[PDB]
RNA sequence: AAAAAA
C-alpha cells in the first residue's frame, strides 16, 4: 500500500471511523491503516471496534495496530521512528484527534514538517481542521448506520420492527381501545403473568391459542380476568378469538405504546432516518445481553435509548425511575460502553411534584401525555 | 519577578494547584504564575478558583490569566509568543497536564528547546514527569486541606464536628439504646416533623416536655408520639427532659448515626487526616445550597461523600436509592461541580436482589450493618 | 478539557 493512514485509539472509536470514512470515501484506494493504541485500549479491543466499524476487505486495506505507553512521550516517537524506517508510502495521513494527550503531542511533533505527510485534528462539534501542511478546514461529517455505531462499540444486536398494528391503527388505538378498557386490560396483563399461560405457550408448538377451546383456567386470577371478559377485550383490538398469539397478548398490555412509539419516530421525526431506528432491541456485548424497547441513531450520529411506559401509577414512580436509571448508567454505560441519549416516555401525566420530574435532572428527557 | 510558572486551565483545577503548590513549597520564592485559559473555562471562574485554593499574598505571588482558542494551536503559539517577547525570566516552569490537547501541544512546541525553561506533565496516579531538558520522574504529592479542595471548585462551606455524644458513648449507643427502642424512635421523628415543634424551636433554644400540654403530642398524629412516651425515650439517652434543644431531637432521630460514623473515621481510618473530616456539612455555591453528612478529604486529595441512613426498612428501596443517586449525580456533580467517591453507610441489611442492592453499580460504596 | 474527540 502507498497510502497508510495514522490514527491514535482511545475510548472512543467513532471519531476514528468517521476520519478513516471520510478519507476512504474521498480518494477510494488502496490503503494501509497503522493504529496507535495502548494497553488498556487493547484490553477492551478498541482496534478490533475500528475496523469492524469500516468493515473493509483485507484486500484492499490493510490493518495494523503498534502499541505504546500512554504517557511516554519518548516511546511513542521511539515506536514511530522505527515503524516508518525506510518506507516507501506516498502518502502519509495522519489524525491525531485520539489517544491520550501525550500520543497526540508525540505524533505531532514526529510527525510535523514531513515530507508527504498531512496531519489532521478534529474537535468534536467542529470542523476537521489541517494542521499541517496547509491551515484549512474540511466539513466533515460521515453518515453511520445503526450497525456500524454498535459495531463501533463491539455490541451485535438483534430486534424485531414486525408490528401488530400499523401506524393509522396505533394513532388511534388508545382513545378508541385502550382508555376506557383500563380494567379489562389490568385482567389481561394477569393473565400474560399467569404461569399457565406464560409456559403454555410452548414457543415453536403452541405458537397460538384458540381462547373458546379453553375451560375457565381464567379461575387462577385478578377479577376483570374473566374468560369472556378476556374474549371481549381481545376482540376489541380485533383479534381472532380462535388464534391467539403471545405478540398479541404482549400488544394489548402494553406493546401498542411500543409500536406507537416506534411508529412515530419512523413517520414524524425528521432528523431521524427509518432504516436507523429499531424496536424490540436485544443487545449483546460478550455475556452481557439487555432489552431495549426502542432505540434509533440520529443523523448527527447520536443514540437515542428510549423507554416505553405507557402508564405510571403514580405510587411506582420511584421504582420507575430507578429502572430508568439502572437501565440507562449500570447497564448500557458501564458495562456496554454507550453515550447515549436517554428517553422516557409515557401516556400518563408527570406532575411537578413527583420524583418521576427528578429524571430531567439526570438527562433523562420524559415525553409525558401532554406531549404524546 | 524572575520566576514564572504556566499552567493550562481545564475542568478539574486540582491537578495544577497541586502543581504550584509542589513547586512554591521546594523553592519558596517570589514568582509569577501565568495561567493559559479559555473562554469555556472563565466562564466557570477556574482561573479564581486555582488562585483562592493557594491564598498567596499578591505581594509574593502575582497572577495573569491570558485567554486562547482551545482547538486552535496557532492562536495559542502567538499569544505566548506575545506573551514571552523581550522577557528577561531567570527560570520558566510550564505544567502542560491542563487544558484541551491542542493547548498542551501549541505550549510543549512553543516551550521545547527554551532556554530556561523546564516542562513538566502529571499523569493521574503516576509520578510527576520532567519532559524538558531532562527526563526524570519526582516524587509529588502536595496534600490539600479540605478547605484548599473545596476553594479550588469555588464551594464555600459550613460544618458542626460538635457531637452531642463522645465516640466511646456512640460506639454502644446501637445495642444499648436504639435497638430496642425503634417505636419511640419513629414517633421523636414525627415529632421533630411537627410544625409546633418545627417552628417553637425557631422562637427558643430549648424546650421543657414536661410542661408542654398534652394537646402538642397529639397534634403530631403519630400513636408512638406520645408525651410520656417522648419523655421516656429522652431519658433512655440520658437528656434532662426540663431543657431538650433542637439538637438532642436531631441525635435521637438519626444523628446518632451521623456522630457515629464521623467519630469511626476520626478514630480508624488511617488514610484520612482528622483535620480533613467534617460532620454535618452545609456547602454553598453562587446561590445552591445543599447540606452533606460527612465528608472528608484522605490523604491521596480524593473527597468521599457519606449518605447516612441508619434505617432502610425495604419498603423504602427505590426511594433511598433515588434520593442517593439525585444528591450524588444531580447536585453534587452537575450543580458543584464535584468529582467524589460516594458512599451509603445504613445499619439495616442490605439483601442482595433487593433495589438498594443496585447501589453498587453506580459506583455507590454501600457499608451496612454487617459492617457497622 | 490530569484520567484517553468533548
Amino acid at each position: 500500500k502507498e497510502t497508510i493512514l495514522v490514527n491514535l485509539v482511545s475510548e472512543q472509536t467513532i471519531p476514528n471511523v468517521q476520519f478513516i470514512k471520510w478519507y476512504f470515501n474521498k480518494k477510494q484506494t488502496p490503503m494501509k491503516i497503522l493504529l496507535v493504541s495502548t494497553k488498556e485500549m487493547e484490553q477492551k479491543e478498541k482496534s478490533l471496534f475500528i475496523k469492524n466499524a469500516l468493515h473493509f476487505s483485507d484486500s484492499f486495506v490493510e490493518w495494523e495496530t503498534i502499541h505504546t505507553d500512554g504517557n511516554d512521550i519518548s516511546k511513542t516517537e521511539n515506536i514511530l521512528t522505527d515503524y516508518f524506517r525506510d518506507n516507501e508510502y506516498k502518502n502519509i495521513i495522519v489524525n491525531i484527534t485520539g489517544g491520550t494527550k501525550i500520543m497526540s503531542l508525540a505524533a505531532f511533533d514526529f510527525f510535523n514538517n514531513k515530507p508527504n505527510t498531512e496531519i489532521f485534528y478534529q474537535p468534536i462539534g467542529k470542523e476537521l481542521q489541517e494542521l499541517y501542511p496547509n491551515k484549512q478546514k474540511y466539513d466533515m461529517f460521515e453518515v453511520l448506520s445503526l450497525k456500524e455505531y454498535l459495531d463501533a462499540h463491539g455490541i451485535s444486536y438483534k430486534y424485531d420492527n414486525e408490528c401488530v398494528k400499523d401506524w393509522n391503527y396505533n394513532k388511534t388505538v388508545y382513545d378508541l381501545c385502550v382508555a376506557d378498557n383500563r380494567e379489562l386490560i389490568k385482567g389481561m396483563i394477569a393473565l400474560q403473568n399467569n404461569s399457565y399461560f406464560n409456559n403454555v405457550y410452548k414457543r415453536k408448538d403452541f405458537l397460538d391459542f384458540t381462547q373458546i377451546e379453553e375451560e375457565k383456567f381464567i379461575a387462577i386470577n385478578h377479577p376483570a380476568a374473566t374468560k369472556e371478559n378476556m374474549i371481549k377485550i381481545l376482540q376489541i383490538f380485533g383479534f381472532d378469538v380462535s388464534r391467539i398469539e403471545h405478540k398479541h397478548i404482549r400488544y394489548i398490555t402494553g406493546g401498542w405504546f411500543e409500536e406507537y412509539v416506534y411508529q412515530k419516530i419512523c413517520n414524524e421525526y425528521h432528523n431521524v432516518d427509518e432504516k436507523n431506528v429499531a424496536l424490540n432491541v436485544t443487545i449483546q456485548k460478550g455475556n452481557d445481553k439487555n432489552e431495549l424497547d426502542v432505540i434509533y441513531l440520529d443523523k448527527d450520529n447520536k443514540l437515542h435509548v428510549i423507554e416505553c411506559k405507557s402508564f405510571v401509577d403514580g405510587n411506582e414512580g420511584n421504582r420507575v425511575l430507578n429502572d430508568a436509571l439502572y437501565k440507562l448508567q449500570a447497564i448500557i454505560k458501564s458495562k456496554f460502553g454507550l453515550y447515549v441519549k436517554q428517553h422516557l416516555y409515557t401516556k400518563s401525566i408527570i406532575e411537578k411534584e413527583t420524583p418521576l420530574n427528578r429524571a430531567k435532572e439526570f438527562g433523562i428527557d420524559i415525553k409525558d401525555g401532554t406531549q404524546l
